[PDB]
DNA sequence: GTAGACCTGGAC
DNA sequence: GTCCAGTCTAC
């Protein structure tokens, strides 16, 4: 799940909650509860609030509720659904909110990897994980010169750069792998490497994918996986040149790219 | 930068 | 049986 994907559920899920009071709050997993500490203070808390918005922030779901937000990463797997509270729960759902009106919003996640958070809602944006998350590449805030400043300053690869939260907040193996193609820059290369003009060109590629792959509602692997240049590809023909897509390990993640389109 | 952790189930 | 699928620590 990257920014395209959380987005989608975003605005699918807000209609189902928006105006519901929460009666109950159960724990399967307590490990994903971070803060408070405690999964008891946790669950008390949230009683008797009503939820009233939904928003995102990188690759974070923020829950609005009357006093408190409620900020959760799904990491590699975790999912949401709304269901009638007197139907048995499906395998792996590790938190429960319960609300007067009988129906339950339920949290999913088979490797167990998601995280929750609750701040009152003026503290949120203050402290972590989202106090030091880079801007929405969406927004005026992402421009080439934000990019150029992080990335003329380390000889990380490339790659690595892309996925650091605190440069921009919201890509991941997919849309990282993606938008290098798009731009011709092999995922290897050191960050500080790059000449003026690829990373304008870099910059114009990674707002234009992510724009697109929101708008297709996401990669289901949504119809973004439709659009796919290289993630998942290997050894099949290029789109654009015919040559077979490679696979290697770049910053520690699968890396799918095109040998003779990327530098 | 690069294995090891956290964790579970599918593909070969 | 062995390999593969967002972020943290540790040498
Ligand atoms: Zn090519």
């Amino acid at each position: 799940p990257e920014l395209p994907e959380v987005e989608t559920i975003r605005r699918t899920l807000l209609p189902l909650i928006v105006g519901k009071t929460i009666e109950d709050v159960r724990i399967f997993w307590p490990n994903i509860i971070r803060h408070p500490r405690d999964s008891e203070a946790f669950a008390a808390r949230m009683i008797g609030q009503t939820v009233r918005g939904l928003e995102r922030r990188g690759k974070f779901l923020k829950f609005l509720l009357d006093r408190d937000a409620l900020i959760s990463h799904l990491r590699m797997e975790g999912r949401y659904a709304v269901a009638s509270a007197l139907e048995p729960l499906e395998p792996h759902t590790h938190v429960v909110f319960c609300f007067t009106d009988g129906s339950e919003l339920r949290y999913r996640d088979v490797r167990k990897f998601g995280t929750m958070h609750v701040y009152a809602k003026e503290e949120a944006d203050r402290r972590p994980p989202l106090a030091e998350l880079g801007p929405e590449p969406l927004s005026p805030a992402f421009s080439p010169a934000v990019l150029a400043e992080r990335a003329v300053k380390t000889k990380r690869s490339v790659k690595a750069l892309l996925l650091d939260q605190t440069v921009v907040a919201g890509f991941g193996n997919i849309y990282v792998d993606e938008s290098l193609f798009r731009a011709g820059i092999l995922p290897g290369r050191p960050a500080a490497s790059l000449s003026s003009k690829e990373i304008e060109r870099l910059h114009e590629e990674m707002v234009a994918t992510i724009g697109e792959a929101v708008m297709k509602g996401g990669s289901t692997v949504g119809t973004f996986q439709h659009h796919l240049y290289v993630y998942g590809r290997q050894g099949n023909p290029c789109k654009r040149c015919g040559t077979p897509i490679e696979k290697t390990v770049v910053a520690g993640r699968g890396t799918h790219y095109c040998p003779r389109c990327q530098r």
